[PDB]
C-alpha cells in the first residue's frame, strides 16, 4: 500500500452521487481555501474538473456563478467551464484541456511560463476575447441575476474596500493619498459598466496551441462594473508597451474606451494592495496577512 494524498473512496462517491463515474488518473490541490480542486478521469474517457466546495458559505457562491455561467456559453468566442453538476456539494466540468497562459507548479510562487511578451498572437486574441466579453449586453447580466454596478456604485465599492482596510489595518501615508486622490479624480473613472471577468490575469486565460485565446476559467467574480477591472493584470504582466497595444486592438475591435483608460488601469492596479490586504483579512491565514501587513505598510 502506498499513501496517496487524494482520497480516492471518497471522490468516487462523491462523484457518483451526481452521475459521474471516476475511472484512472487524478490529481488533487488542496491549496485553495476556499474549494478543493481534483481533475480526474471519468468513464468516458475523459478528463473533468472537480470544484469542491470546502464549506457552506463557499458552497451559497455556486448557485449564481452557475447562472452566470449558463448565460455566458452561446455569448462568447471562446469556452467557458460547462457546468454539468452544480450543487452545494460540487461543481464538475469536462477539463478544458488548451493549457492556460501560464504554468505554475503548486505551491511556488514562481510561474515555469508565461506566454511571451513578444506573442503578437495572444495579445491581439486577448484583446479582441476582452472586447467579446465586454460587449455581453447589460440585459443579459440582469436576467442571469447578476451583481450589477452602476459606475457610480462601481466607484463606491472601490472607496468601501479602502475604508474597510484603512479601519483593519495601518497603511502608508502616501498609498493612502494615492487611493484618495484616485476617488477623487472624476476624469480617471468610467461613465459606464460592463461585464467582467473580475480575476483576469494569464492564470484564468485559456490558449490553442498556437497562444491564441481559446477559453477562460475561474470566474467567480464576474460581475457588471468597471472594464479596467480586467485589464490591470495586463499591464502588470505585460507592462505599459503590453497595455498601449491591448487598448488599440480593444478599441478597434468595438471595446469602449475613455481617454484617461490608460492612466485608470494603473490605478486600478495599485489598489490591487487593498484587494489583497482584504483577501487576507477574510482569509484568516497569517502568512497572508503578514504579506499584506507589511506591503500596506510600505511605501510604493
Ligand atoms: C504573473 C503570475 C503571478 O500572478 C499575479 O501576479 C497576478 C497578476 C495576481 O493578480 C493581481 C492582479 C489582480 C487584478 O487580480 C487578477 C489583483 O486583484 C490581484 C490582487 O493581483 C494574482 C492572480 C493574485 O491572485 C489573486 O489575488 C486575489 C487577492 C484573489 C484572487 N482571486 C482568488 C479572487 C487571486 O486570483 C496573486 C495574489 O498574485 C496570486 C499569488 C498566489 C501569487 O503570488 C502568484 C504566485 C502570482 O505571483 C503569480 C501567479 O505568479
Ligand atoms: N487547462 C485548464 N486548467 C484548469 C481548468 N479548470 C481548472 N483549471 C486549473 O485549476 C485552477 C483552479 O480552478 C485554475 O486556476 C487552473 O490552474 C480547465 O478547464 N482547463
Amino acid at each position: 500500500t502506498v499513501v496517496t494524498t487524494a482520497d480516492t473512496s471518497q471522490l468516487y462517491a462523491l462523484a457518483a452521487r451526481h452521475g459521474l463515474k471516476l475511472h484512472g488518473p487524478l490529481t488533487v490541490n488542496e491549496l485553495g481555501l476556499d474549494y478543493r480542486i481534483v481533475i480526474a478521469t471519468v468513464d468516458d474517457g475523459r478528463r473533468w474538473v472537480l470544484r469542491i466546495p470546502r464549506r457552506a458559505e463557499v458552497s451559497a457562491k455556486v448557485e449564481p456563478e452557475a447562472r452566470v455561467l449558463a448565460m455566458l456559453k452561446n455569448r462568447l468566442p471562446f469556452a467557458v467551464p460547462d457546468w454539468r453538476v452544480a450543487n452545494a456539494e460540487l461543481v464538475a466540468y469536462p477539463m478544458l484541456e488548451d493549457s492556460t497562459a501560464m504554468v505554475i507548479q503548486p505551491g511556488s510562487s514562481t510561474p515555469d511560463w508565461v506566454v511571451p511578451q513578444d506573442s503578437e498572437v495572444f495579445a491581439e486574441s486577448f484583446a479582441t476575447a476582452l472586447a467579446a466579453l465586454h460587449a455581453v449586453p447589460i440585459s443579459a447580466a440582469v436576467d442571469a441575476g447578476m451583481l450589477i454596478r452602476t459606475p457610480t456604485q462601481a466607484r463606491q465599492k472601490v472607496a468601501d474596500d479602502v475604508d474597510r482596510v484603512r479601519r483593519e489595518f495601518v497603511v502608508n501615508d502616501k498609498r493612502l493619498h494615492r487611493w484618495q486622490r484616485w476617488l477623487d479624480d472624476d476624469s480617471s473613472w468610467p461613465d459606464f459598466s460592463v461585464v467582467v471577468h473580475g480575476d483576469l490575469y494569464v492564470g484564468h486565460v485559456l490558449i490553442d496551441n498556437t497562444e491564441r485565446v481559446s477559453g477562460m476559467i475561474d470566474w467567480s467574480e464576474a460581475r457588471v462594473d468597471d472594464p479596467a477591472i480586467d485589464m490591470a493584470a495586463h499591464l502588470m504582466v505585460f507592462g505599459e508597451e503590453g497595455l498601449a497595444k491591448l487598448l488599440l486592438t480593444y478599441e478597434a475591435a468595438g471595446g469602449r474606451v475613455w481617454p484617461r483608460l490608460a492612466h485608470h488601469i494603473a490605478e486600478r492596479l495599485a489598489f490591487g494592495a487593498v484587494t489583497y490586504a482584504l483577501f487576507a483579512l477574510d482569509s484568516g491565514n497569517e502568512e497572508y496577512l503578514a504579506a499584506a501587513k507589511a506591503q500596506l505598510a510600505a511605501a510604493e
